[PDB]
């Protein structure tokens, strides 16, 4: 069908590809077992929105995601971009850390055509499992004229978020994808998408970020912050080599006399630290009396992935203040 | 005045009690500085509210307070509630780990008598200063018959919650204390208190955690779930005594290959894992086939607070799971 | 089974018993095709949880329901919970006056067993339709011991709410029932009720409302306030012989110089005025210097419902705001 | 920072050529209420504070603008009229053609801010911010919210990298699209709210934060032009609801309505009374928008029910939509479509 748009759905696993014995098992169930071709002709409606094409790239549970596999999925997604028969990517993928991945494409993805996560918070046999209209939905965004040049898009519960805004927020519910502050990119509603905002933040075609023909990525690890916390988790992450750290720190960003001295210790080792909050949304702002840099509305998750990629580029603290700020 | 209430502000410290050179420094400011009485005679209305006695209990910054601290303060308020003459207690504290601490008293203050935190997001000295408000808010709270029997409370921007269910959700805004999920207890507008919802958990005269005579705490830290995360982080946790482990997890819970291995060590060495969510709201339910306990609905902080009180009393997992789903 | 709750499905009609060609299809779906022991059978797992038995109250799209078939419903309700040999009840309803029929048996029904009220955004035909997983939820609640003497629950997408402070917050989205101020009763997780909050208000068992002998109710229409918002609005519904109105003002209950020459004139006629809000959400507060009683945290459509049942126990102002203090 | 009021001339712009030119509006609200106590939030009086005591209660704003107060009106918004909002449009659009006006920040009454922000978002043909700024506790209040909510407005109106993002609506720290925003709480200090499309940007740490831009036509890429205007075609607002009557809908065809919105239950949906309603309103010529009661999402479009269908447009914001659109057009195709479009 000439007239359809051409759409890759390129598999990666999660609960969306989920699988239990009883439509009532929502906790418990296998990833691994079910492929993209069975994903597809269970919603043989997506047919009618795109020619749809699958592939699987991988099967696994997305808290088993790792940097090094989602650094292969740009360069897969970038590839599949750059040909002249794919009008866009959908990409199946767990909901546990879907943010993370979606921020690092919507850095590193080298193009404006629209490349859609989708997931389910029920598995594919649950009992009103919310996968089909979510992929369905994905589909419709990812074939959509009106969807390039927004950045890397979250799709479920008949929402469009922004990779960099959007955040599971709550660890069980279909509706847990949320920006509160920013909110949806667009809806989906009667099988029509509603654009609402553009992210005024830089991204894919305007981003600096390219890791085409890497192999790797610098080492960073979070921290939490709380009553008590300890210095020994500094020492720790500072003799495994960590290149960054990100705190989640207690409310902006704020440090007690532990977290400070671990601070000032990775700093003084060459150590990048960014200063992000344990709240779940907001800003961090700047403070020349703490030590690190400062996430803006990053979240650690989010901050984890943009310190990453900016440690490829540079050690500049200034420069990597001012990404923070406009990525 | 014998037709008030007799409260104690007792004073903790926190950005309500922040002080800068002008009005627009709303970061960079000093705490440390202001005492309860300075706080209380900026809002003298409080006296038509209550008769009101100011205790000095510290003058920290909320970043900085611990265990050892919030024991004395559980201590303090069980000796001010037991006295006939005193009908309530609001306790001035940091925004920042008001959560910890106030849950932490809600566990073991044993009274029905009002006990209030209330914090400000703005410094004493800002323009437009919520501490004033929030303190003349929290007075009234303490001093209504009404408030008596329901938990620990915190009050900020018009709001009641419950210690139990209310987190700093935001790093930087006035309204940053929510409960997404379970609302809050009550409000107050126009000078009038309207109560919504009693919590259905057990709470201070209901607890059987009880802390006066103990001296210390049990060693809880808290760990991140993201991609990538390292088994290392338990090994350290491991060699360091803790006595529990709170994971802040992927989703629900969710760990990785690394973060399993790591439980798994810490669990053959006596230590308690509690899978709680990184996410900021919802349930982790049981799962028979991952390491550790769950934290229901409990924020990885509460969590913390909940197991460091339930390791003075068991090490019985089935005694501490059960917790988790009562208090 | 001996072992397991008697629970009636009592079923009224809604988008949960809408049929339609395609499973995409969003308008023109048909409701009263569709009968109660076809919702069942779709989700044959209720009979694991409960004896179900189905009855056909209605079934018409609920933006058809009127005050005589609510009153109708509260009677047969309380004629079914009168039996030893029902446990709870179950009510489908369309989700678009889910909560004025629910809001009206929650301050009339006059038993403890639970009377949960469910819907489904999605037609039963639907890709992903929620209407299975909402009742097997909702059966789930009906029957557990732990959810008696709570008030009228709406059960949908994983969320217990109270009939009093739930409301539909979006046209369109399936995580529509949200209380933001109050939270919900509850949640249901993997198969697992998670009671949060108890409701501090009166109904069912502690309310004066009893409508069992009543065949109608006095009339009550509500007028929005705006810019330029018109008295012969007033003049009209006086002219009809209305016994309240019920205002949706601007802020909170505010009144412009038209609204107040139209209020003035109906409570010359012996109506009686509620000042609620909009908005959505929050109190009005009293105000002597304006005309009429205030809704408390009542919108409109919940202040309709308590102002029809205040006039068939009083025409004293004084007793009339106690209620909306109280219910 | 000094102001210099010259005889049978007026107020001088601070010289401070670093910095921009910013006009304070003032139409009354809480914002410029004033009571007798720190603790009475309601009862006070509107009317009685002018623009420049508030200017004056927060002085810091001359270091981030050169401001003129100008008094407009000093009303309680419940009372403001499209008439009024008409001729506040006017005049702003007078100020931003002006090369020494950089930007205005309009003080209102939180109750109907949505409603006349709307309407300048729709109708000012510049792309100068201008950012309206309210507060839900009088200037006399406790912990009152105006000075902070005045403060932040002034630095979001003088800053270059507001221009071209659509009228602004600033309280508690966020900065709302005219479109997506509304009051959400009777109440509450933090009421201003869009849940499903977010803040344009917050301001913390005295530093603006942007976040989105609205992707909808507004100012400068906007049809709607009132300029000579001095009158607006009637619209009335109809409540959804069990029982709802169809005489309301006579009583509005009486009395002459060019448009209907409807605050539909659910999706704008219509008892058999509504519907009987609707359809003898379009008969005589009555343009019906249906739009939601809920407080939020989309309307869709159903071909089976009479009227069209609002969007994401709450029923205050598609009444100024639908009067605005009956100034140009009567045509149901190309009124639907600027619901789909503003
Ligand atoms: N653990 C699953 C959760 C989900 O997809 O809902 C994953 O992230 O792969
Ligand atoms: N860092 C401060 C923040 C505040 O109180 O707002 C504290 O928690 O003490
Ligand atoms: N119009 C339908 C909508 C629904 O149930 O979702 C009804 O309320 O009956
Ligand atoms: N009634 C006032 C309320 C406020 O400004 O907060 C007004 O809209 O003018």
């Amino acid at each position: 069908d000439d007239k359809l748009p051409n759409i890759v759905i390129l598999a990666t696993g999660g609960t969306i590809a989920g699988s239990a014995a009883t439509g009532t098992q929502t906790t418990g169930y296998k990833i691994g077992a079910l492929g993209v071709d069975t994903l597809i002709n269970a919603v043989p409606e997506v047919k009618k929105l795109a020619n749809v094409k699958g592939e699987q790239f991988s099967n696994m549970a997305s808290q088993n995601m790792t940097g090094d596999v989602v650094l292969k999925l740009s360069q897969r997604v970038n590839e599949l971009l750059a040909r002249d028969d794919v009008d866009g990517v959908v990409i199946t993928h767990g909901t546990d850390t879907v943010e993370e991945s979606a921020y690092f494409l919507h850095l590193t993805v080298k193009s404006d055509k629209p490349v859609v996560f989708v997931a389910a918070m029920r598995p594919a046999t649950a009992i009103s499992a919310d996968g089909p209209m979510n992929l369905l939905e994905a589909v419709r965004v990812a074939g959509d004229k009106q969807s390039r040049g927004r950045g890397v898009m979250v799709v479920l519960n008949d929402r469009i978020g922004s990779a960099r805004y959007i955040t599971k927020t709550n660890a069980s519910t279909l509706d847990t994808f949320k920006a509160n502050e920013e909110g949806y990119l667009g809806v989906i509603i009667g099988n029509r998408i509603y654009y609402q905002n553009r992210i005024d933040k830089l991204h894919t075609t305007r981003s600096v970020f390219d890791v085409r023909g890497l192999t790797s990525l610098p080492k960073v690890d979070i921290l939490y912050g709380y009553q008590d916390d300890p210095e020994y988790l500094y020492d720790a992450a500072i003799q495994h080599g960590v290149k960054g750290i990100v705190y989640a720190g207690m409310g902006a960003g704020q440090v007690s006399v532990r977290g400070i001295a671990g601070m000032r210790k990775a700093m003084e080792k060459g150590v990048v630290v960014i200063r992000s909050t344990r709240t779940g949304n907001g800003i961090v702002p700047p403070d020349e009396e703490l030590p690190g840099l400062v996430s803006d509305s990053l979240n650690p998750a989010h901050a984890r992935i943009l310190l990453m990629l900016a440690l490829t580029r540079t050690s500049d603290p200034k420069v990597i203040q001012e990404y923070f700020h406009t990525y």
